[PDB]
């Protein structure tokens, strides 16, 4: 199991522009197109992202290029971030994947404000951090996903992903 497998699991795959649970415009494997309401807009973006006149639809290949690009970006993001880096560095491999999952999902900005859990993570207070993580808009908005991630942080294993 790895980060790609993980995220593919959590984000699915769609060749069509679609709204996200947050109503926003996405495509592929969780590729955020735009925080605004114009399909025309998202569409523009799509085209720009792909470098061709897509018309709202892309190839698997395409989805994956974005995906590739997106994991890369998350990682760098983390690595450059002053609040993130220390956590990351302190963690084990599985747990790192979980971090990257969150940043992907919600952005480095978003994650960097999980200030408390971050500390707890850093101090390897796995159960407390999990509790903490759970008191979040994030959790309430996408419970099941949140749970998998949270577990991962909790256990340092891939169990929550095994079987699906
Ligand atoms: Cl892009
Ligand atoms: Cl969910």
């Amino acid at each position: 199991m790895n980060i790609f497998e993980m995220l593919r699991i959590d984000e699915g795959l769609r060749l069509k522009i679609y709204k996200d649970t947050e109503g926003y415009y996405e495509i592929g494997i969780g590729h955020l197109l735009t925080k605004s309401p114009s399909l025309n807009a998202a569409k523009s973006e799509l085209d720009k992202a792909i470098g061709r006149n897509t018309n709202g639809v892309i190839t698997k290949d395409e989805a994956e290029k974005l995906f590739n690009q997106d994991v890369d970006a998350a990682v760098r993001g983390i690595l450059r971030n002053a609040k993130l880096k220390p956590v990351y560095d302190s963690l084990d491999a599985v747990r790192r994947a979980a971090l990257i999952n969150m940043v992907f999902q919600m952005g480095e900005t978003g994650v960097a404000g999980f200030t408390n859990s971050l500390r707890m993570l850093q101090q390897k207070r796995w159960d407390e951090a999990a509790v903490n993580l759970a008191k979040s808009r994030w959790y309430n908005q996408t419970p099941n996903r949140a749970k998998r991630v949270i577990t991962t942080f909790r256990t340092g294993t891939w169990d929550a992903y095994k079987n699906l």
